[PDB]
């Protein structure tokens, strides 16, 4: 199965990506070398809804799962709608270890309804 996903380590400064799937490299047009150690916000740009970024920030703060749809940009500046699902990952002792982020490319929710 095709899986667009990244794993971040929230126990390192600014939640860096420590793993990016082949499909994530393909979608975003970045090499693994350009992604590893970055915060995933580098995919955002002018058209990204700051209200949606806020919802993600709060979900990471409270270590809660969330799904949002937001505008991201490939290396070559191509806009794509990203249906982004965030999942906290806890160790055996219930301590946060990682976040996993799974991307789906597509305008799943029409922009006119998303904007409401
Ligand atoms: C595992 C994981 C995957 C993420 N994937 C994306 C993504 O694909 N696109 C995106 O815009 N933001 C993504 N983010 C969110 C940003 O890295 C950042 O948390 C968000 O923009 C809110 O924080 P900020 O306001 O400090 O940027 C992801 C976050 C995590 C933890």
């Amino acid at each position: 199965m095709e899986k667009n996903f990244v794993i971040s380590d929230p126990r390192l400064p600014d939640n860096p990506i420590i793993f990016a799937s082949d499909s994530f490299l393909e979608l975003t047009e970045y090499s693994r070398e350009e992604i590893l150690g970055r915060n995933c916000r580098f995919l955002q740009g002018p058209e990204t809804d700051q209200a949606t970024v806020q919802k993600i920030r709060d979900a990471i703060r409270d270590q809660r799962e969330i799904t949002v749809q937001l505008i991201n940009y490939t290396k070559s500046g191509k806009k794509f709608w990203n249906l982004f699902h965030l999942q906290p990952m806890r160790d055996q002792k219930g301590e946060l270890q990682y976040f996993i982020g799974v991307q789906l490319d597509g305008e799943f929710i029409p922009n006119p309804l998303l904007g409401l």
